[PDB]
């Protein structure tokens, strides 16, 4: 969730 380079 916190950054889709990777949650």
């Amino acid at each position: 969730x916190l950054x889709r380079x990777x949650x």
